[PDB]
């Protein structure tokens, strides 16, 4: 038993971790095979940050321009291309710990291991959930840029986000592995600010279920709801609309309590309508909206990789 | 900037998890060198479970009573010996994913990352505290015995735990690499309740400095407390005392904040007697004392 935040096994992402240098502008790169994958703002200095033309900037480059390093080896770039917001570099070795993996575009409120590096070296380990407006609360520092998220299948490592700016509110902000940012943000030294966030409403309920598995369940009524009416009500109290999506994944946590999606919102529904007079869930007070329905199943079913 | 609770990558341990299986009872094992460490209540039938002499059970035992298996290959066991709760396994092959390793013994209110394994793979990793009463609050289930815990300095891995039981009060217990258990527990199948738990006060000191690194700040107030008097309160709450040297591992997160440790010890009692209200720290509506100094320090240098 127990129940935390928990993050996949990062062996497997540890061995494709490169770190890319432009000039005197380096951060992290991701070596998947013969391609090296990095934010492409490497190729730019202080200055250029300000206000940048990345197609102007690129074209100033050569493959021998971009210094690759796996610890302290180098890997000759042989070729170089931009996709988005992503920069792409063939190196002259195919990486010996290239995994199976996968390249995916997560869904806010789905959960994503981040791998923090600096220097192409490792460092931290720490779980993250994709908040409603397309930031997370993560933590990084000068150097990040480029640590990737990723989240691990069966063998398969499927790469979801690549770490690009911290906000002025304290959250972060970065894109896919094909460089395309998630939410309306923008590689460039500007102050950004992201949109209100909200309290993600399938991961709130994946947690109450966990709570129904460990035997507290006094939060249970004999109400139920539509998935519409329920959805309007959430909206009331800064809770993200539920999905198609979210009622399926829910599905498994459904069946091994016997409690049905739409009862467990409409005993929701009541927890944000009237409170939690006192009393708390899992020991705690605050409704956890960071788990989502795999990750209380995997972690009380204990899934392996 | 940023706060969360970050453990190390855990690839170096990943590559020493294997699987140790005996009779109808198999759990995992920390491949070192030519070694194999893992509980010796694998050896342990359901009925020795309750009331095991190890020593007279181990005898009894032979190599080939042994199937270590290394994801599709399984390992040959040339020798046997037992170190307390730990028994180990000689075999044929060295494990040249054997890391520069060392073995210590955590204490409490220290950290350490655990890389829950079952049936040898590795399934999740997630930072503890090693609690004052020599529990930690961790998330093991069935086949979760051998998972070790660990700290990497650089290149070397420390390994300090070995999990072993689950309290029937959902905590855990478990033994450092030399087979000795953290706390007075003991292997063998039967319900144990551990010491009443305090709270690590450095802990929390340096989550609060975190969180005003952070931009939280709400707390702070302009009171300042002796070391003794704020100590008077923080035992009255079930808080371990502040050491001065604990005050001097928070020199640094005071210098960079410009609160002294005193100073935050006036915020931190004033919290214990006018509680949080309905507000947060951190995101979290409790104090948090699974972070250390050292914790804080990784995360919030520079910010
Ligand atoms: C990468 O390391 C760059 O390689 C960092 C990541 C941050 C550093 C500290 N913590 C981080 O998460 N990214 C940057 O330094 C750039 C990214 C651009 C070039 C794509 N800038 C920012 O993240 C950035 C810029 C501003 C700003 O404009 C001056 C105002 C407020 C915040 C802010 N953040
Ligand atoms: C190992 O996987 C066994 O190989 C297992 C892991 C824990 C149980 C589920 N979650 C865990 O973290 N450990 C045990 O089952 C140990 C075995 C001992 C060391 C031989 N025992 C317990 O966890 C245990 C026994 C009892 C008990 O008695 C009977 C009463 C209440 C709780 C309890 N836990």
């Amino acid at each position: 038993s127990g129940f935390r935040k928990m993050a996949f096994p990062s062996g497997k992402v540890e061995g494709c971790m490169v770190q890319v240098t432009c000039g005197t502008t380096t951060l992290n790169g991701l070596w998947l095979d013969d391609v090296v994958y990095c934010p492409r703002h490497v190729i730019c200095t202080s200055e250029d940050m300000l206000n940048p033309n990345y197609e102007d900037l690129l074209i100033r480059k050569s493959n021998h321009n971009f210094l690759v390093q796996a610890g302290n080896v180098q890997l000759r770039v042989i070729g170089h291309s931009m996709q988005n917001c992503v920069l792409k570099l063939k190196v002259d070795t195919a990486n010996p710990k290239t995994p199976k993996y996968k390249f995916v575009r997560i869904q806010p409120g789905q959960t994503f291991c981040v791998l923090a590096c600096y220097n192409g070296s490792p460092s931290g380990v720490y779980q993250c959930a994709m908040r409603p407006n397309f930031t997370i609360k993560g933590s990084f520092l000068n150097g990040s840029c480029g640590s990737v998220g990723f989240n691990i299948d069966y063998d398969c490592v499927s790469f979801c986000y690549m770490h690009h700016m911290e906000l002025p509110t304290g959250v972060h902000a970065g894109t896919d592995l094909e460089g395309n940012f998630y939410g309306p943000f923008v590689d460039r030294q500007t102050a950004q600010a992201a949109g209100t966030d909200t309290t993600i409403t399938v991961n709130v309920l994946a947690w109450l279920y966990a709570a129904v598995i460990n035997g507290d369940r006094w939060f249970l009524n004999r109400f139920t709801t539509t998935l519409n009416d329920f959805n309007l009500v959430a909206m009331k109290y800064n809770y993200e609309p539920l999905t198609q999506d979210h009622v399926d994944i829910l599905g498994p946590l459904s069946a091994q309590t016997g409690i049905a999606v739409l009862d467990m919102c409409a005993s929701l529904k009541e927890l944000l309508q009237n409170g939690m007079n006192g009393r708390t869930i899992l020991g705690s007070a605050l409704l956890e909206d960071e788990f989502t329905p795999f990750d209380v199943v995997r972690q009380c079913s204990g899934v392996t990789f």
